[PDB]
């Protein structure tokens, strides 16, 4: 932990899990850096995306697209079927 008076550094900690991706203040890394792997940001304060530190997230990004799949082919697959 710490105790000083210092704001963020950027980046959002809930996402890709965020509700409020359309008027948030903290940053949603939706995008991948323009200055990759030469980034003086730390691991969780960029932007954008890090195929390396931030793969985890691009696989958390993934994870939640499957599950929007699923939910989309449940959607298709009532009152009409899959094809
Ligand atoms: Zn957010
Ligand atoms: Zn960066």
């Amino acid at each position: 932990g710490s105790f000083t008076p210092t704001k963020k550094e950027g980046r959002c900690r809930l996402f890709p899990h965020c509700p409020l991706g359309r008027s948030c203040p903290h940053a949603h890394p939706t995008k991948v850096c323009n200055e990759y792997p030469n980034c003086p940001k730390p691991p969780g304060t960029c932007e954008f995306l890090h195929p390396n530190e931030d793969e985890e997230l691009m696989k958390e990004m993934e994870r939640t697209r499957e599950e929007f799949q699923k939910r989309k082919a449940d959607l298709l697959a009532a009152k009409r079927k899959p094809v």
